[PDB]
């Protein structure tokens, strides 16, 4: 017989910082926005908060706790028995959607957080075998050079400045250099790409990550829980 | 006759990432927006279940399956007990849910195959392109030889290269052009960054386990309920 | 008087591979996308079914064959004279119109690649007229080098790096190996861009598609041909 | 009165392929896609088929024929036995077809040879640009040799060329400079990438060959029926 | 008593590529797309005509001249007297439109030419004007590089290649070659940048362009003026 | 009551390419489509048209003027007389191209004169900042001379250059980086294209001449007609 | 009893050029586009005038201002005892508004301008915080350096162009010179990149700005106040 | 009953600059256009005001508090008399700005908080980066070592550099090579301009100052009227 009702919209961005950052470091460019996750977040406490009132209809002895748009952010009412009462309640269903969402926002993060991790461990793995097969193909136009150096019969370097070199021009390091090169070819280091190393990056940045109960918000108060000062009628 | 509902709504991102990655690695840039992916599977999942909705209307004894917008989605069933309305139901989400899955699971087997089968191709084709540009190499070599033979130069006559031209692999030296030209059938092709990313997608979509965590297609809101009144 | 009925929706994505790889093969970047193509696919389906029903309405005996949207995938029907008989009439229907839209689909595919390969083999051919103007317009430039260098008595190189040369600095290689890039020109081979060879690329891979039953396909059923347990009414 | 039908539909990008590989020629990057091209080109043909319908109202005997969407579109002709409808639509539909199919193809013909004359004229004129810049080179290696006639350099002074500048040209020496004023006449023009592009393009809209396969405007879903009842 | 009928619709790609060319050559990136092209032309075809039809209405004897879009190509028609007679008066009426709207088209166009001529001749003169300073800055800088040279006793040149020089770097040509390049300044050629000579392809382009009755078309039959076989009713 | 009417439309380009050119110069990229243009111009004599009819209302003896879509426009004037009704709608659209025009000519050469003062004030602010940068390199050559001198490099050290920098500047020697320090303040500021961008484009705006034939508001697709019935 | 109106619109390009200008040196590639200001302008004069409106209405003797689009341009009137007096205050009303929303403007342009300044100030200081740290840097490289010249007692340069030197190239300047460019590190100028200078660049620009009454406008005449001949009725 | 109204509109964007430039800092190319600021802003003002409305509602003697479109808005309160009307809807008004500004600013202050520690750990993660970097770096120097040991180069070979790979540090001689070894612990990391990027961000991070003149959220148009008649 009485009424408490508040007033709910999208959490602010400042409050939900943690989230959109995490979700940077995930997917990119391919986050979503942040005005975007605002409307996600805010929609997911209202579908959980009209599945809850469904729940509390379905009872022996059923409550009434509505929501809907305020025109035509959110509108949401409960009615009780009491003036208080009915406040406490509503405030305390509120705070119950919202430990659900977030509970499962957070699970959900992290399983994405370990999803990516994997992957991109995967990846610099995979990388490494194509950097591998780029070094040894190496190797092997060093050898190729070494046949040609030791027709010319150059065994010291005639270049006389620090250069790229090229299938044709190897030779000119000379046959001592070249033949070091290739008995010393394990020990040689891969060549690894600036692509390589934003992959290392991304992946130090997600094992960096760390979800929590400040990670996300999704919904903030334009009005808490009245106390309604007449019953309804 | 007691309903019993259930609300439902597009899977989580984090229960398609595996689904989503695997997408990536075939597709690329091509690849579908992951909100995309969402609707589209849920999408599935609802046109599935008014299949089965109706299928259980075609039947001696008749049951009445729905689905529609409650944002998410409302499904109900229709039951003679409370617990067989609410039995039944999370049965049939389960029996659509395991129907689609084994499909999409199965069709991204496929995808990934194929897509092997591609890039194999692709690196056979490169690596023809490859060859020729290696033999024509070659070619410039021979005659680049016969420039240094007219020029008497046998040795190379550099202090540094700035990358070697047709018109300057003379300076290299007929000793070394010779070699080189002798030495073809060793010499290793020249590969392009883009060969290296045709064997990098390989080696990535051959990476790729589908499981039956791979993807999703829908999330609970609320289970299916237990009414309370018939 | 029993009803047949089947619901059916677009390809899957996995099963268009084949197709969605050979447009993109003959098209490059402006390939369609794959969910235009699968648009594009059940529509073909959807079109050759309801002139179907009109073929099949126009006999002697009148069959009735329908399809429309299910909201508000495609639902089809089938009207026969016993549950079985619908049933197994549906299914041949649909089996006859897959049949027949696969068909033209494949031929089509198969003429657009011969069309393809037909304009990548002038298009290298073309390119080489060009390549070709390209190289006697150097060895033309190599003349005039050579004029230059007879006049500053330059008989041997006088750059000590390999290099670019161009029409002014030419000279510098030096009489003698001027004058052999010339006698030997016939033998000089022609300067193929990365374009041309991206050409060669393309035609390689336009010649190994290979178009089959499993190309491509047009549909997928939600819901197979069920055997009516009732009589309609 | 028997009425016949037909269902017709865009083109298949195949069967305008050669149409297609025209436009491209012709118009580059501002060539239209392939899905608007079919859809511009069974517009024309259903555009072009209700003005023959309406041309046979307009007659002693008015005759019927129609259009309309069935998504594709649905054709219909009322003859006086059903032999007559079916054979008639056919007529019909196949003389719309080769009345567009011709203007088509003159058009088509038209725009190759109006490319190929603005092809050749921009060959001309950037050819006169290249002149220019010839003769502006020839007058700053005039002005280099002043400049090397006063350092009294005669022999070229580098090991190597970085890029040659008018204030570096000097260095290649007077003897060759001198050479380069004397066989302007012989010195070819320094044609640019752009340039080629415009020979490669005339090489291509010349090589194009109009004929009946080269376009197509509708493809039957239906060929016309023979009605079995009035 | 006797309507004559024609339709009309946009004239072709092919019969408008002059025009097309024309507004390239003046406009270039920012040139309408072809289609557009198309739609305005026959758009200025349509209002022609239906001012054309207000004009015969304003008559001591009026006469009936219609336009209308076919669907909800355009229908046009004549109300004649006979039969022959409506059908030659339809025909007459709309080559007169054309031939007004033609020539209006034609004009403007040479006007185009003409103003974008003398745009470019201008931007020649003032691209002019700014090399000219580039170069007289260049010459600055070359008597300083002789001051600094002059200081370190260099005559000669000290550098073994062809390349850039900068104020710094200027002083290694040696005292020699800098005052000749100061003594000669008058005769150097200015340095022209690709743009500049975009410039002048484009004046080129833009003189060579040819307006004729055939340069552009404003519609196209899709069924000429007919001859009514019945009268009107 | 005799009524006139004429039809009239947006410009033509030709006709406003000089007002086109002008938005080009002011505005560079930020420069209004020449669609809009015509669109905006007609627009403009619209609203005065419209503006005259309301003045001509508020008369001790109120005239009717109106405009309406024929998308062109249409335009009509009701006089007393045939002649008359003609005449006056031809001198009152006159007489709101003549106040129109006079509007846009005004307000673009006030457009130019302040664009003339931005340009030349952005060359002063564009200057102080060359003259920072040859202060600073001023002062590196002279911590370059520190370096030349410890090392006893009075001579430059090199064969050729790759860039000029701090840590090579001493390579240059002594005797010629005291003589730029020496002489700094004849030295010559470094300026760079987006200044000499500025320059061509003070000198485009100086050129622009408006006249009356700079730009236009309508074309008549039909003018005032001489009505022959009442 | 006597009603004079206006009718106004947005101010020209022209007339708001000094704003533009002004919203493009503090904005740059993020200012509004003109014709967007135009809009905003003449809206922001729009509901100043309609909220005089109220104003005057809201008197012990009312007055009757009225403005709305002139189709559903904006037509403007008041109602006056006579028709000279009507349009006196039309004209006055209209002018004090825009007195009223160019002060506005010009306040809050003012503003604008002062924090840009403010903040352009900022980014100069903290951008000279990373020059100096990367100097600092290239100091310690310098330092290594020494030890590697020191160890292969590499006294003189050994290079013979001006290049960049990396880390591992620095000790072929030789120690003399490698010894003197640390002693001498605090008079080494700071190496300021492009962006560094386009700050500076903007902060002249902005310092450069004068807002006065012709830098904005808000509404242009299409029609001035009219003088009533006839009374209302 | 008096009432008075006001009208009120989106904040100036010189009243939001502030605020502008913080989400410029901490959002870059992602923060919003200010045109989106300004219809966020009055959009949090007039939800706070409804809100104000209910809560105004809900007391023994309700009040009535409205806000409605006039766009700008225009906000009305019902009074007992004309003075307390006006003053009652001035206070309302500062009432919401005061609790929507304490809002934003704590949470602008959160957002730099947060951003900061983001900066400071990226920069600690490019770091272990820069070092692996580094650590690869003296690996190729040790392997250059063993190449110049083995061609006995002990100085360096050369005039010039163009950068330095693994296959020509061997040129700059064992001597240096083995200093660059064992100083290693003393060679600086190589930073990026990412990194530096990422240092400039966080200075300007640092640097913001959250005041009560950051931001605001309305402007009037009208201030709240004193109502002459009930």
């Amino acid at each position: 017989k009485w009424t408490s009702t508040a007033i709910i919209t999208q959490p602010d961005v400042g409050q939900i910082a943690g989230y959109n950052n995490a979700m940077n470091v995930i997917y990119g460019q391919a986050a979503p926005k942040v005005s975007d996750l605002q409307e996600t977040l805010i929609g997911r406490f209202s579908s959980a908060f009209s599945a809850l009132a469904e729940t509390l209809d379905n009872q022996e002895e059923p409550e009434k706790l509505t929501i809907e748009p305020s025109v035509k952010p959110l509108t949401v009412s409960y009615v009780g028995q009491t003036a208080e009462g009915a406040q406490m309640k509503l405030a305390q269903y509120i705070q119950q959607v919202d430990d659900k969402v977030n509970q499962e926002l957070e699970r959900d993060l992290k399983d994405n957080i370990a999803l990516g991790r994997k992957n991109l461990q995967d990846s610099l793995r995979t990388q490494e075998v194509v950097a591998q097969e780029q070094k040894d193909l190496r190797i092997r136009q060093i050898e190729e050079a070494l046949r040609y150096a030791d027709e010319a019969k150059i065994t010291q370097p005639q270049i006389q400045q620090t250069q790229d070199v090229t299938q044709d021009t190897m030779f000119l390091l000379g046959s001592d250099a070249l033949k070091s090169m290739i008995q010393n070819e394990a020990t040689r280091p891969l060549a690894f790409s600036p692509a390589y190393y934003q992959t290392k990056q991304t992946l130090l940045d997600i094992k960096n990550l760390k979800v929590t109960a400040d990670t996300v918000h999704v919904y903030r108060y334009v009005m808490k829980p009245t106390l309604p000062v007449r019953r309804d009628s």
